[PDB]
């Protein structure tokens, strides 16, 4: 990396909220993310497994930007703005879905939420 750095892929995981174990959004979320910083701050774009069934995601208590939705390979990213990226977050989600799963009417469409779980550098500045 040279001549853009402030960016890669940074260790991250997610879980179920109100526990301590990913038990649903783990299974689309792909890792490791890519965080990113600019002297004094830093984001870190997600990886969206499926956006059929995912239908957005927020952290800190704000929306995610399209940074990269891909139809083709069923795959989108979204950057988000966190304070450093060393511990969890409390972020949210909405879901929209409908279809019938395998002769199944399968009915989503609300707004969840979970933990989120960076981790990288911390300080960094004497
Ligand atoms: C598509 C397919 C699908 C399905 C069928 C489902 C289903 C479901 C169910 C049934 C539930 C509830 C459970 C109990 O009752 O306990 C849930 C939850 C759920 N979910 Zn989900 N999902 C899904 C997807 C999903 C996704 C994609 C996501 C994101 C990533 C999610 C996220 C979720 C959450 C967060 C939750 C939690 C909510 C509560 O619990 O309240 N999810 N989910």
């Amino acid at each position: 990396s040279a001549n853009a750095a402030d960016s890669g892929t940074l260790n991250y995981e997610v879980y179920k909220y109100n526990t301590n174990d990913t038990s649903i959004a783990n299974d689309y979320f792909n890792k490791p993310a890519k965080y990113i910083k600019k002297n004094g701050k830093l984001y870190v774009q997600i990886t969206v497994n499926h956006s059929h069934w995912i239908t957005g995601m927020s952290i800190e208590g704000h929306k995610e930007n399209i940074i990269s939705k891909n139809t083709a390979k069923d795959e989108r990213t979204s950057e988000f703005e966190v304070s450093k990226l060393n511990g969890k977050i409390d972020g949210k989600i909405d879901v929209y879905i409908d279809e019938k799963v395998n002769g199944k009417p399968f009915k989503y469409d609300h707004h969840y939420n979970i933990t989120y779980k960076f981790n990288g550098p911390t300080d960094v500045a004497g």
